[PDB]
């Protein structure tokens, strides 16, 4: 009906299959566009069975992408940071068609325009920036989203669920706070937001007060609720920073990443802006899956861990 | 004709489909055993372009490994480390079988029944020589393969020839020796010697006089094929050391190989024994490609790099 069509980049990705069910779960026409040598050909089969509508082609195709955007509303790029640059392929094609009512850029991470972090990961997030900064030097309707930890990934990452070691490494201290959210939230909240009045070219934080914790304290919670002690060996943070200069890339991209989630704590060092919009605040019908919920998944059911591309 | 029939566990694997391409090429009737949901599609349909016999299945079978066995003459095992334990599955059809002539196990790499490692990695090489006085003690025909540094992997990891950067890591001094081989030689090569009576029951090492250097070495030689000057930066041992202890696995193995390769000099630090066989000097219409070779490789058709699983 009235449903804005929404155009997804990066849609059978970590998180992108997250907003490409999320948005045929809010009942919005869904393309996925996608590489004809991708091998998610059992997710796109997944995606074409729940209403998705499947688009194979490279993104040098500019014509294509013109005569697509011409079809849509909404574009949502979930793209990988090796191609966070190649973004400029998708907004040369919005530009063209000129029709789009809203284009977020891949961020879904730290809010990259109040935080700096060190070189392997600076040079990354400054790719980013530059895609916000021709975003609005061509008035381009959009909304930028923060949001913070993808939680399974790092639940996954830190506590090795699936290992039965007996040490659990923390990076750092591990007081410094961050927040966390289950990517089917994150997914689910970025369908809405991108058709939301309250979010249009605005600064969109995800972190919700029941997802914010320290290293320490989830590792508290995790023994508690499988009733196992763990020795906790940590990695000094002078150790954390050396690596990052001497270590190739893309091996010290994680190490920098690292120390700017866990040691710098990147999502919880700064306090909301007069126009930042903190999604949790948002939709009284929705809320995130907290913090002791996702433990018990892990505890039940848990989600098999992942790696980002670097 | 007469040749032996090989049977290839992990055919599809990065080491693993060298071996089933040698075992071809030299004419012997080749079966593949591999995983019904593998991804290695393109490459199955390749190996059978090729006329390779493809075996679908699980480890799991024993019952289907058992009759499997009883139509082949020799196993080759190039399996995972995450599955060094699970060769039992495939020892345990060899016994029942009983007809099989000659078995190699997944070793590829150091030769474990002479040197030492961190704990990170002596743990998976202890596995390994479990697998190995399993073999002994049943009295099976073997031949333990250590092929050293797989060239193209390491040339890819050291010297990141895909990477326009103007500093380069050493690990250590860089003044450790080490060798090196070419992947489709490594493969071609162990084809050979499982079937070659001298090497029955006998540990060949695979270290052509050609393919022995030290990182600086190999740095210095690849600035004068690309007229390019690096800046060395080096990763002192202390430090290596220490990432292994407090590191979570998977991610200290590496560092525990880098140490016991690079550091340790573990593939160039002992003398051959009275049994060993080194396998350059098997035969006179066969040679390893040289290191000089293999540079130029990189210059005019490089291979992708890989990523060991752990
Ligand atoms: N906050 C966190 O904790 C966190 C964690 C992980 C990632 N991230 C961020 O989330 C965003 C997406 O990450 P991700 O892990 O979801 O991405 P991903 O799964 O690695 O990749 C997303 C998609 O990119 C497409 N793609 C891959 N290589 C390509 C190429 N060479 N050319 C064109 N398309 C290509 C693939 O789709 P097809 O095969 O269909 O073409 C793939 O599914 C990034 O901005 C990332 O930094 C944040
Ligand atoms: N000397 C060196 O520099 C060096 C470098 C790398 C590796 N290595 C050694 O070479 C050997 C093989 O390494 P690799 O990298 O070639 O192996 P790989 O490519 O990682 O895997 C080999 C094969 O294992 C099968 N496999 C994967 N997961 C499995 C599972 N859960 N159950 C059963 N089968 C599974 C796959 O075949 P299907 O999909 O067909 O089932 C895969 O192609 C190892 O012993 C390794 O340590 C040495
Ligand atoms: C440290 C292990 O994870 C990573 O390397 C990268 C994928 C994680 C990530 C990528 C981009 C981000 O903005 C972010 O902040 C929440 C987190
Ligand atoms: C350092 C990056 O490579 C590795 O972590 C492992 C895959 C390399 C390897 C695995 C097993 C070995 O025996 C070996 O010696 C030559 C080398």
């Amino acid at each position: 009906g009235m449903k804005s069509k929404i155009l997804i980049f990066g849609g059978t990705g970590y998180i992108g299959n997250h907003m490409v069910k999320g948005s045929l779960k809010l009942g919005h026409p869904t393309y996925v566009f996608t590489r004809p040598n991708s091998s998610k050909t059992t997710l796109l089969d997944e995606f074409q069975s729940l209403g998705a509508i499947i688009v194979k082609g490279e993104l040098d195709e500019h014509e294509k992408l013109v005569e697509l955007m011409k079809k849509v509303d909404v574009v949502i790029s979930a793209l990988a940071f090796p191609q966070i640059l190649d973004q400029f392929k998708i907004l040369e094609a919005i530009k063209v068609a000129g029709n789009i009512k809203r284009f977020l850029p891949s961020d879904f991470g730290v809010e990259e325009d109040r935080i700096n972090a060190l070189p392997p990961f600076e040079a990354l997030i400054e790719r980013q920036r530059m895609i916000r900064r021709a975003i609005e030097e061509a008035n381009i309707p959009y909304t930028y989203v923060s949001a913070n930890c993808f939680a399974s990934y790092f639940i996954n990452y830190l506590l090795r669920p699936y290992d039965p070691k007996d040490e659990i490494t923390v990076y750092g201290t591990g007081e410094a706070k961050f927040a966390m959210n289950y990517e089917q939230d994150i997914g689910l909240y970025t369908i809405k937001v991108a058709t939301d009045p309250r979010a249009l070219n605005r600064v969109v934080i995800y972190r919700p007060s029941t997802n914010i914790i320290t290293q320490l304290e989830l590792i508290s919670r995790w023994e508690k609720k499988i009733g196992k002690k763990f020795k906790k060996i940590h990695v000094p943070e002078e150790e954390i920073v050396a690596l990052t200069k001497e270590l190739p890339e893309p091996e010290n991209i994680p190490i920098a990443i690292l120390h700017c989630l866990f040691i710098d704590g990147a999502t919880m060092s700064y306090d909301f802006k007069e126009n930042d919009v903190e999604a949790s605040t948002l939709y009284p019908e929705l809320k995130f899956t907290t913090i002791d919920e996702l433990l018990d998944i892990f505890v039940h059911d848990p989600p098999p861990p992942a790696s980002a591309a670097f």
